[PDB]
């Protein structure tokens, strides 16, 4: 404007003004949002901890003469390409000493944030930079697809496959801050975890282009093609945000459950809600309830009823799609994990009408609860996979399904394929898994098939509440009387039991892996048997709290016993 | 009956009569069908080769005192469980000395072919038997889901995950000969490759049970739930068969493209259609054609126009689903490979009406050609994966897409997810891949993203016909003038060029793998560079026919050079 308190930033660098007009944050201004978000993270954890600017560091990354990325400190707007990146080192509640990650973003002001060869090469380099260090890769999408002109396509494939590989290697997440087109749209999906800012579409082809090809003004705005109304209900977008700052915050909160880097232990963050306590909220057979209450607890008038997991720790995702199942992250006495629950209340899936079809009309699909449908089966497999890849979290499924929908429509819609994905996802899981049939839950023959522990004995183990029930068609006692399940538990005591059981398993798993590096070639049965032979004779291998406690007291001692097996060198 | 020429088999073993009443072949009679089918296979290859019964051997498999499977020779109907298996050793055109595989099947006569604990344990054992030997596993599904009674569920999970693992390990295929229910239905999908016999449904829950739950006689027969009209159009069934013998034949023909066992070279089977010849049938820009003609050639009045691949070698699959793309196996001068082509003619997808919805009505979806849709994108990824897993075949994609459908409906239907699967599938491919834009073909920016060679440089390489065209929106010369593609070819000479190029790559790939076993740790760039340094100085590394010819002449010599590197032992 004219004569402002401080130096006008849209003048020193007018680029900042273009971004705003585009309805997005200026790329060089994003680092500041992550700082604000991290700051809020601390304020929520401990509303009294003094914080210093040295708790957050952001160093831009650019290629040197050799094309290798190096941290540099320069003035904004100096980027010679439409792709920018930052290496961030921030101290957080889960990692007081600090954790790191990279942020890659298009510069909407640099040639409408188009994807040119140089940008694609830069994006790929940054992704490999992160993978090499096992560091999370955050992508801020604000582009207009691939660049065009007459006076580039080989780069689109490079980053597509690069992102595909990253998902299986490091934690990948994408925030759609302005608009994502073409390769930009695929990148959002390939990194899987996506947060869409209201009003910023994820599109393949623009509305104008489609209206021309069709020869009629059928579409008004791109939001009809890639707006949250489309992608959020789709499952392409795991969450939505009111603005960029809300997006950044969600990114930061999502990471609070993820290891600092590949293969590091899951970040344990204890809060006021200690593990030692009963579970208040309990389901009723003659009363409707929200599964979320069993998970995070419910706020009542006579007070607050604690659920199975830590208060305020439930972070739900993909909440706009296949509402038949509920998926999110949570904490068990501080232990982070992925949770999957079944929605009991019937879902009213309202499918819009195809704008390009005067014959098409709005339809409302009824989705009974406790019944798998293609969409909820797909979401279940997707959740399982996103928990395992990158996040590397343990998992608990509050299994409570009557079965799959065998009707013609759902059968024609390939429910058998999506159900099989569930099996595939479980076979791949590398962290401890817990299947638990809730108090008023059940698991008929149709559903047991895809959640049985024998699918992956190494990581799966199932438990049934004494008030639950399982069978082929239509007793936890008979179940344990077959070996099909580990044990039968009592809801109110579930939190205490699982906290120690999980803690015990995490400790043993850690020991199993380290051993795998030594000998290299040995059966799991043998690896775990050897480890348990290290426990004092007086330790009860079946006591979760005792086993975990001993292991945690002898980490270094066990360490020597491992590297003490260097005699593993055999010809 | 009474006084028949030979001994009544339905009397010596009445079980044979029950099966027939069930509308399926008697389990102990299947081996005979495979013999008949193999016999026909020989008759089609060489209508003059004398054949002896010793060309086909079938030994039943059962568990001994230790529960280990052993070959035995006993009388039929002696099975103590409702699951039977056979180890088959048969001489075939691709393997004159013989190839092996196992056949597992339910006995529809033994307690309606239900899945009990013993059967599940047997099925799992057989699957592991096959995986251990890297031998194909054929499953003949004829069951009534999991067994029930009052006077088993833990076994359903074991075989589900077992089959899931097998798909990635060995060639898996399933023939639905009588009916597949519950776990039986999932097994069909988990093994992926499925051939459905007309009239035999693949169902989760029976019609009677569903009509009861819904409280109305909505369904007449299970065929409305799992009939070919449902699963074949679904993609769950890759093919259909008129009867069990037709099914067995299709199984046998499918295997003729697959290695005898895991990691063995793909079975080369040359026929009268030698590699050295031009390609007759050529596409026109102003004339409609069937992509299949470019693949297998077309029968005309002035004679027969040869296509790109060997005559009669095209074996199409998943032909009832997402007709927008065409996928099948074929041979190039005898070299087996998976082929994917684009259907130009618009597809008329007619979707039936939901019988359980008086409001539902028959709908007809128009699918423009050369345009990806969720279903055809899914089929493309699925084909790629089925070519790689188990089949371990090389692949050629006659890439010819204008792009993806960015419309609201297709966008809401998650096309972005299925498109990404394509990328994932390519990143995973372990055999040589060839992308070739046909003569009148094109590959816009939307489609190039998911088929670019840089997605997987190790196995992918692209070629463009001099009459084709590629660009971001709307010249092979400029393409090679960027390095984005290997070269530009001429349709008529494509067969000759690809035959040698593929043969050359297969030979080099073989050398790369063997080297990988020696040193173990070394870059591909280095492994291939070292191998090419073994070629005589006068050999032109760019001459495919010369390189392949030299390698094939010095297999043993190269063999010594490999194992001559035993000095790889480094500390």
């Amino acid at each position: 404007p004219i004569a402002t308190p401080y130096p006008v930033k849209e003048w020193l660098q007018p680029k900042r003004y273009k971004a705003h007009l585009m309805g997005t944050t200026y790329v060089y201004d994003f680092p500041e949002l992550f700082r604000q978000a991290s700051s809020s993270q601390w304020k929520n954890f401990s509303a009294d901890v003094k914080l210093t600017d040295d708790f957050f560091i952001s160093n831009e990354l650019i290629e040197d003469e050799n094309g290798e990325l190096t941290e540099v400190e320069r003035e904004p707007g100096a980027n010679a390409i439409g792709m920018v990146a930052f290496k961030i080192t921030v101290k957080t509640p889960e990692y007081p000493r600090g954790r790191q990650f990279v942020v890659v973003a298009n510069d909407i002001t640099f040639k409408i944030g188009s994807f040119g060869p140089q940008e694609d090469e830069f994006f790929n380099k940054v992704t490999e930079y992160a993978r090499k260090r096992g560091i999370p890769r955050i992508y801020l999408a604000a582009n207009s697809g691939a660049r065009i002109g007459m006076a580039c396509i080989r780069g689109s494939g490079l980053i597509a496959g690069a992102t595909s590989r990253a998902y299986h290697d490091i934690f990948t997440i994408t925030l759609v801050t302005c608009r994502s087109v073409g390769i930009g749209a695929y990148l959002v999906r390939l990194g899987q975890r996506a947060i869409q800012v209201e009003g910023q579409p994820i599109i393949l082809t623009g509305a104008p282009a489609i209206n021309k090809m069709l020869g009629r003004e059928v579409y008004t705005s791109n939001l009809q093609l890639g707006g949250t109304q489309i992608m959020y209900n789709n499952g392409v977008s795991h969450l939505t945000a009111v603005d960029d700052l809300a997006g950044v915050e969600k990114i930061v909160e999502w990471m609070s459950y993820v290891p600092a880097k590949r293969n590091m232990p899951v970040p344990i963050l204890e809060t006021k809600d200690t593990w030692d306590r009963p579970v208040d909220f309990t389901p009723t057979n003659d009363e409707t309830y929200d599964v979320r209450w069993m998970i995070e607890g419910r706020e009542t008038e006579s007070g607050f009823e604690y659920g199975l997991f830590d208060k305020g720790s439930f972070f739900e995702t993909l909440s706009g799609w296949a509402k038949g199942v509920v998926v999110g992250r949570a904490r068990l006495g501080g232990i982070p994990l992925g949770v999957i629950g079944v929605e009991t209340r019937t879902v009213e899936n309202l499918i819009p009408a195809d704008p390009a079809n005067p014959n098409s009309a709005e339809t409302l699909i009824q989705e009974p609860g406790q019944v798998w449908h293609p969409n909820s089966a797909f979401k279940t497999a997707q959740a399982i996979n996103d928990f395992n890849n990158g996040e590397q979290l343990p998992m608990m499924i509050l299994a409570n399904w009557r079965g799959f929908s065998g009707g013609q429509r759902d059968m024609f819609n390939e429910i058998l394929k999506y159900g099989s994905f569930i099996v595939d996802a479980l076979v791949d899981y590398k962290q401890p898994i817990i299947i638990y049939i809730p108090p008023t839950g059940e698991l008929r023959g149709g559903s047991w098939v895809v959640v049985d522990p024998t699918i992956n004995a190494d990581q799966m183990e199932m438990y049934a509440d004494v008030n639950a029930r399982a069978g082929v068609l239509e007793r936890s006692s008979r179940m344990v009387a077959k070996g099909v399940i580990s044990k039968e538990l009592e809801w109110t005591e579930a939190r205490r039991f699982f906290f120690w059981r999980l803690r015990r398993r995490l400790n043993e798993e850690y020991l199993i892996k380290r051993l795998s590096h030594q000998v290299g070639e040995a059966s799991r049965l043998e690896k775990i048997a050897r480890i348990r032979s290290w426990y004092p004779a007086s330790v009860d291998h079946e006591d979760d709290r005792q086993v975990a406690t001993w292991i945690e007291e002898n980490y270094k001692t066990l360490d020597d016993k491992l590297k003490g097996l260097k005699l593993e060198s055999f010809a």
